[PDB]
């Protein structure tokens, strides 16, 4: 997250860190046994880390649970990043509390101009590299589909939205991949892609979770 703020320990209780010997992606806890992330975050050997603030220190609220199964969307296209969503099942259910909590799926798609919270442990610089150890937050609005399509001609599908600031300076970035975009207490987006980070006229692009609710619910019900 570039141009964000330190969230505060366990203030974003649905945030997870995907760990394969190191943090590599975010995710969102959607019930006691399932995480949603980006399909581009797929790999085998995932450990889900819940309750994290400093990903380098054991602070005492963590739960570390191995993935039993990963399901990448059947129509994910790694060239276009269309359908950039994946489900991870935990080997055992998480213990839910005020610091480890599920985030609700949306019943409605969020409108342009809605303010959302994006979070993650990704790079904090638009130029060069600085990875924070503690969770970073950013408040950003969803942009109109026309401003999103004008920023990324020929690249925005109906399964994507833009959020952020056309002026630059404030965005998600590498390492925030798979993390949540939460609006009005519902998961609306997944950190998916963008051109650089925090560049002028190049906002973040996020998977539009409201289009996937039936797939998520039917997948969870049968797996
Ligand atoms: N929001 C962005 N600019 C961004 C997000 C994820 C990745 Br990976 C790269 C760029
Ligand atoms: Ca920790």
């Amino acid at each position: 997250i570039v141009g964000g703020y330190t969230c505060g320990a366990n203030t974003v209780p649905y945030q997870v860190s995907l760990n394969s010997g190191y943090h590599f992606c975010g995710g969102s806890l959607i019930n006691s046994q399932w995480v949603v992330s980006a399909a581009h975050c797929y790999k085998s050997g995932i450990q889900v880390r819940l309750g994290e603030d400093n990903i380098n220190v054991v602070e005492g609220n963590e739960q570390f649970i191995s993935a039993s199964k990963s399901i990448v969307h059947p129509s994910y296209n790694s060239n276009t990043l269309n359908n950039d969503i994946m489900l991870i099942k935990l080997k055992s259910a998480a213990s839910l509390n005020s610091r480890v909590a599920s985030i609700s799926l949306p019943t409605s798609c969020a409108s342009a101009g809605t303010q959302c919270l994006i979070s993650g442990w990704g790079n904090t610089k638009s130029s060069g590299t600085s990875y924070p150890d503690v969770l970073k937050c950013l408040k950003a609005p969803i942009l109109s589909d026309s401003s999103c399509k004008s920023a990324y001609p020929g690249q925005i599908t109906s399964n994507m939205f833009c959020a952020g600031y056309l002026e630059g300076g404030k965005d998600s970035c590498q390492g925030d991949s798979g993390g949540p975009v939460v609006c009005s207490g519902k998961l609306q987006g997944i950190v998916s892609w963008g051109s650089g980070c925090a560049q002028k006229n190049k906002p973040g692009v996020y998977t539009k979770v409201c289009n996937y609710v039936s797939w998520i619910k039917q997948t969870i019900a049968s797996n």
